[PDB]
This record gives C-alpha cells, structure tokens and sequence, in this order.
C-alpha cells in the first residue's frame, strides 16, 4: 500500500485536476486506487458524485481520517490524498503518512511561496523518515517558467520531468464528471500517462 499526497495550501495550484487524472491513469494500469478528498469545498467529492470515477473516492471529515489512512485504506495499491487549503493540520498529517508527496505549482511567481510551506514540513519529516517529494508544474504554457525552475532548485526538491500543460479538456472533463481519458485528446492523455509512469518509476 502506498500513499501519494498532492499538497499545496494555495488554491488553484492544480491539485484536484492532477489527482483526478493521475488517479485514473493508475487505475487504467490495473492498480486499485483510493482517493481521499481533504478539501472542505469537496471539489473531488462532488465531481465523483457523477458516478464515473474509475476508482474509490473518500471524503475526510478531519485530520483524524488522514491519520488513519494506512490502516483504513490498506487493501488498495495506492491511496491518493487530494490536499486542502487553510487547514495546515491536513498537510502535516498527509506528509506524516505519505510515501510520495507531490507539490503542484503553477508558473505564477507570487504563488510559489505557498509551495514552500510544504517543503518546510518535509524537511521536518526527514528527521523521522525522509519521504520522496516532487514538484509538479501545472497550467504550463515563458520566462517566469524558467524563474520557477530555479526557485524549485533552491528548495532542494526536484520537479517531475513532465509538466501538466494548460488545456481546456482538463476543465471540461472535470465539469462533465470524468477525466481526460474519457476524451479523444491524445496529447492530454499522453502527458498524464507519461507523468503517471514517472510516478510509478519512482516507486519501482
Ligand atoms: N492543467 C490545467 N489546464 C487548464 N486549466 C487548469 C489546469 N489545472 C487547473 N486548471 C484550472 O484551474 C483551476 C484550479 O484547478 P484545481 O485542480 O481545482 O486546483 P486545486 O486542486 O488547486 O484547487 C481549475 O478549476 C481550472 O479552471
Ligand atoms: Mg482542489
């Protein structure tokens, strides 16, 4: 059983969109996936209500639910935590039980600051058990793209090779209650797929 958490208190980092699609790609690979929504706005929970999720969706009522994910979702291959906002406990709880922390970040310069709060938590965790961490560029298109790439290197945490390109298909699919794999967008499905293999490769 492995836990993957998408953390970044900043809203609009692209956590839910990534989670929904990467979780779906993992299912397509034959893995049993459990996703836990920790956001109060329940973006993912509501999306799943459409009934098209290719995995199991859970809605956390508090940090307590995150705290007991290892035991609760122990029968799944992967348990993905869809990060919250202001509730900083969620981040600490997630990091504490995660095997892979992914930090979705956009090229927005004035938004990288929030992603750093997660790194601070990671560094602290390192004392107990260093958890693999990766930055993930989302809503990719630039110069600020390069500046972001340098700020990331300063954190000591590497970024995934594949970035989530900004595409309407990501917005529409979630809106229709499904993922990019329910569309005919090969490029979109492709990067999500390649990205999903970089995740799997990290575990292998
Ligand atoms: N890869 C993407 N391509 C196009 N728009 C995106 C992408 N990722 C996120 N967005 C847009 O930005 C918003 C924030 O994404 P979301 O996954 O909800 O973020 P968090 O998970 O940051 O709340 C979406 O509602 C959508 O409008
Ligand atoms: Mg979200």
């Amino acid at each position: 059983m492995k836990v993957i958490s998408f953390l970044n208190p900043k809203g609009g980092s692209g956590k839910t969109t990534a989670v929904i699609n990467i979780a779906t790609a993992l299912s397509r690979s034959g893995y049993n996936i459990a996703v836990v929504d920790t956001d109060p706005q329940m973006s993912l929970t509501n999306w799943s209500k459409a009934g098209k999720a290719a995995f199991d969706v859970f809605t956390a009522a508090s940090e307590k639910d995150v705290y007991g994910i290892r035991k609760d979702l122990a029968d799944y291959d992967f348990a993905i935590v869809d990060g919250a906002g202001s509730l900083s406990v969620i981040t600490s709880a997630a990091v504490m039980v995660s095997d892979l922390v992914i930090i979705p970040v956009t090229p927005s310069p004035l938004d990288f600051s929030a992603a750093g709060s997660v790194v601070t938590v990671l560094e602290a965790q390192a004392y107990s058990r260093k958890v693999e961490a990766r930055f993930l560029i989302t809503r990719k298109i630039a110069t600020m793209l390069n500046v972001l790439k340098e700020s990331i290197k300063d954190t000591g945490v590497k970024a995934f090779r594949t970035a989530i390109t900004q595409r309407q298909v990501y917005v529409k699919s979630i809106l229709d209650g499904d993922s990019v794999f329910e569309s005919s967008d090969g490029a979109a499905k492709g990067e999500i797929e390649i990205l999903t293999k970089e995740i799997v490769r990290i575990f292998e």
